[PDB]
């Protein structure tokens, strides 16, 4: 399920935009590059980049 | 080397802060949970929680 509640910018055009999120078990449902901790529960993180922001959690 | 370009810090007290900043190779020397992308150059993200902020890069 696609949400961030923390989105970093570049102020340029285009923007490069990523969530800095840190999520418990898994990354949200539109993630690419899903990173995450070997440990139960996991702390995950995307690092995917876009041009935009998803809408808050 | 421990710097961080973007910390995220709770209102509250003692603050919970922790760096958001993606980083090529490696996370900074003291970082303690450093989780990384199965790539090269690897893209890697601390996520230690501290009542702290590093300083910046």
């Amino acid at each position: 399920k696609p949400c961030c509640d923390h989105c970093s910018c570049t102020k340029s055009i285009p923007p490069q935009c990523r969530c800095t999120d840190l999520r418990l078990d898994s990354c949200h449902s539109a993630c690419k590059s899903c990173i995450c901790t070997l440990s139960i529960p996991a702390q995950c993180v995307c690092d995917d980049i876009d041009d935009f922001c998803y809408e808050p959690c």
